[PDB]
């Protein structure tokens, strides 16, 4: 009986035994950068391995833009550094880097669309949604965390339900479930 998982990873996950993890993976979303100034050092290796193992994946970037113009720049860096085989591109918003985070996030997302991204999503960490009115961001899907057994306080398509999951070949990791109107096939293509 298949028991697949939607896992987000970054260099913090270290080296992964992809041959063993394969059967437990439905989809992966990997970190490309932490703002414009930090390139994730394991991302490229992860992508090479996932392609070799036939594992579908998406890209995410932690956002650190300080203005509208800077947001467009971060998006450009994200696009250029990310592998184009990704099925989705995600703006990962967890800290206030500018007063109008909703405007910066939309600029970031719109620039990705302008560059060629066809499926763009948004991840919003705790204490960022309401203060900045993130419900007003326009994207293809929303991804929100809540590790207490109850679903996120806002509608979303991907629910990050734990940051202490464990998957063979990967170890400790963030696990996600689909609770919106986007099916697994929409992400894996």
């Amino acid at each position: 009986s298949h028991m697949g998982h939607i896992i987000d990873i970054s260099k913090w996950n270290g080296d992964i035994n992809w041959s063993i993890a394969k059967q437990h993976i439905d989809f992966i979303i990997a970190r490309v950068q932490d703002g414009s100034n930090y390139v994730d050092p394991l991302y490229k290796g992860y992508v090479q391995a996932m392609k070799q193992h036939g594992i579908p994946f998406g890209n995410y970037a932690f956002c650190r833009f300080v203005s509208i113009a800077d947001a467009k720049k971060e998006a450009q860096d994200f696009w250029n550094r990310g592998d184009k085989s990704a099925t989705v591109w995600v703006a990962d918003v967890e800290v206030k880097t500018m007063n109008d985070m909703r405007a910066g996030t939309q600029a970031f997302i719109d620039e990705l669309y302008r560059l060629g991204a066809k499926k763009v999503g948004l991840y919003v960490g705790h204490h960022m949604y309401t203060p900045f009115g993130m419900a007003n961001v326009k994207s293809d899907f929303v991804w929100i965390p809540r590790y207490g057994g109850n679903k996120p306080a806002y509608p979303c398509d991907i629910w990050q339900y734990t940051e202490t999951g464990n998957v063979p070949g990967i170890g400790k990791c963030d696990l996600n479930s689909l609770i919106g109107n986007k099916s697994l096939s929409w992400f894996t293509e």
